[PDB]
């Protein structure tokens, strides 16, 4: 399964977050798609978006939609894991389904140093 290059990537999602998957959610029957419930750790770009257009369960955790999507190579989740999310806020045409949910828009990374640093520094860098 091909990825699009960390650029674009960090690109096409207003919003990155690291967290932790405290529950798996309802399935989505229609694209065939499950949402999870997130304990979020840190922002890695966008908080302010989340802050003003999603209204957060005890003041750090979201729900995140768009698992199991075809066309993102990693894709899967189970309760406890821990990844980098590259999400969007859930458009318009998209609720009530997937209202006041971010959806996921490209593949979950892995927590390490390596990552958390070049993610930080192509969102460092775009940001001008």
């Amino acid at each position: 399964c091909p990825e699009r290059e960390l650029q674009r990537r960090e690109e096409e999602a207003n919003v990155v977050l690291t967290g932790t998957v405290e529950e798996i959610m309802n399935v989505d029957p229609v694209h065939h798609t499950y949402s999870c419930k997130v304990r979020v750790w840190r922002y890695l770009k966008g908080k302010d978006i989340v802050t003003h257009e999603i209204l957060l369960d005890g003041g750090n955790k979201v729900v995140i939609g768009g698992f199991g999507d075809p066309l993102i190579c990693d894709n899967q989740v189970s309760t406890g894991d821990t990844r980098i999310f590259f999400v969007n806020p859930a458009p318009q045409y998209m609720w009530p389904a997937h209202r006041n949910e971010l959806m996921l828009n490209s593949s979950l990374m892995r927590i390490t140093l390596r990552n958390l640093e070049e993610v930080e520094h192509c969102v460092e860098e775009h940001r001008k």
